[PDB]
């Protein structure tokens, strides 16, 4: 019974310390702001949300550098137990700054603008912050490739299983981290909130380290990154370890894979910006009320149940999804592509930013009629429109089911269709470039926010109500309208290379 019982175990193990660790991350990022813009550190809000977002966007683009490493020499196994090492001790260091005592110990004394780092211990917390997204993006990386090694031969079909039940973990550990550890956060000692969380940290990494045993590793493979790059050139350049074969083989499949990826980047943009604005757009809508009741215990709304319920959302149709959809188009016989399946994702996202950008046009007409109401989630009072939080749960539940049939089949093709060698690093370069389209999203809703833009209203304090985000929404559904066009042309050009 041995073959069935480490498989089975393996692959819950690998499930639930991939929950763990999304719970961790989730947890940090949900009131990363908040911790910074406590009474400890005296960090300004632009700084805060500027450190947050080179945070997230250092993750995405170490997760193919931490993949890489692992890939030529260090080992999956390895290189998930030393990230889970660096994870853990970034964690606790970072708890120890909390304490007063580490405050003073590391980074020097609270000080008797900009980029100049008047904010007090910012080196430190920088690196901090470094480290963590470093590790955490590793950990991401190592462990979907650990688990779909897992997943490996025995099933393809239970290789999309896996996938599945993958994201379900993920979102089933960022609902439990939201929920609990912002709760924990704002209404109790943000020193309880990060102790379960580096907790969370070591009783993952006791897991991962438990179940060494049952997990199944390789070798180290090779073709390494100088040789890559050097051949990628040579094949390139005019006049201005493995064998050479199967470099040229590693180049080539990297060849094939690159396109599709870089048009994914569009689309993960999209997906990132929308739902940050479907979170903005929620924000400014009547949400329910707790018996807080906010009169102008128990009050400060986490400002994270937002994205709780879109999580909890997107979990609740990934199994219904699968049990009825995947035999229902199986025995159907019209089963599509993979391609066309993130077609089809796109196609449900461009529906859902339709039905946002429609709901936000009837949220603006009835401001217009200066039916305003007040709320107060989290510590900034935002002025509201008679409309219901209700309403958004539709639009929720289209941008789930195009999210859903976006992302499984992406991580699908991207292991599949990569060479064992290569399969943690075209992991690594999927979420790198998956950050780099949230990154450059973010830079593009900063040129929006220039002077005579769609988004220029500064007297608002950050509320919605004088900015104009119908078109904003307009130009997000014909962007991704032409990244689905682009992306059905790049997918008819791997058909006919695959065919090839």
């Amino acid at each position: 019974r041995g073959p069935r019982r480490w498989r089975r175990t393996a692959a819950a193990a690998v499930l639930l310390v991939q929950m763990l660790e999304r719970a961790a991350f989730f947890g940090v990022t949900s009131n990363l702001v908040l911790y910074l813009n406590s009474l400890n550190f005296n960090w300004d809000g632009q700084q805060a949300s500027r450190a947050t977002l080179l945070f997230l966007g250092a993750s995405y683009l170490l997760a193919p550098v931490g993949g890489w490493l692992a890939d030529v020499y260090l080992g999956r196994f390895l290189t998930i137990s030393l990230s889970l090492l660096l994870y853990l001790a970034a964690s606790g260091l970072l708890l120890t700054t909390i304490t007063n005592d580490g405050r003073r110990s590391f980074c020097g004394e609270m000080p008797e603008q900009g980029s100049w780092s008047s904010p007090y211990c910012a080196t430190t917390l920088y690196l901090v912050l470094l480290l963590l997204a470093l590790a955490a993006s590793s950990v991401r990386s190592t462990l979907t490739s650990f688990g779909a090694d897992q997943v490996m031969d025995l099933g393809r079909d239970a290789t999309r299983r896996f996938f599945n039940w993958f994201y379900w973990s993920i979102n089933l550990g960022a609902i439990l981290s939201l929920l609990v550890v912002a709760f924990i956060e704002q209404n109790i000692s943000f020193l309880w909130g990060y102790s379960i969380i580096v907790g969370l940290v070591g009783l993952a990494f006791f897991i991962f380290l438990f179940a060494t045993p049952v997990f199944i590793t390789k070798p180290p493979t090779g073709s390494q990154v100088s040789s890559m790059l050097k051949l990628a050139f040579q094949n390139c350049c005019p006049c201005r370890g493995p064998s050479p074969q199967e470099d040229m083989a590693n180049f080539q499949v990297l060849v094939k894979i690159l396109p599709v990826m870089v048009t994914l980047v569009p689309y993960w943009m999209v997906y990132f910006q929308m739902q940050s604005t479907y979170v903005l757009q929620g924000l400014h809508l009547h949400i329910p009320n707790i018996f807080r009741t906010n009169p102008n215990s128990n009050y400060r709304i986490p400002e994270a149940w937002l994205l709780l319920a879109n999580v909890a959302v997107i979990l609740i149709l990934i199994p219904v999804k699968d049990h009825l959809i995947d035999p229902l188009l199986l025995r159907c016989k019209l089963l599509p592509s993979s391609l066309q399946k993130m077609a089809l994702g796109m196609f449900f996202g461009f529906t859902s930013i339709i039905v946002a950008g429609v709901l936000e046009k009837e949220r603006l007409q009835y401001i217009a009629a200066n039916q305003t109401v007040p709320q107060l989630i989290g510590k900034d009072l935002y002025y509201a429109a008679p409309l219901s939080i209700w309403w958004q749960i539709p639009q929720y539940l289209l941008i789930g089911v195009s999210e859903i049939f976006a992302s499984i089949p992406g991580l699908e093709f991207a292991y599949s269709e990569a060479p064992r060698s290569m399969q943690g690093a075209i992991m690594g370069i999927f979420f790198c470039l998956s950050g780099v389209g949230s990154l450059l999203g973010s830079g593009l809703v900063a040129l929006l926010s220039f002077p005579g833009g769609w988004m220029y209203c500064p007297k608002d304090f950050g509320n919605i109500n004088n900015c104009q985000m119908d078109r904003y929404f307009f130009l997000l559904a014909g962007i991704e309208a032409v990244t689905a066009v682009l992306f059905l042309w790049i997918a008819g050009r791997y058909e006919r290379t695959r065919q090839d």
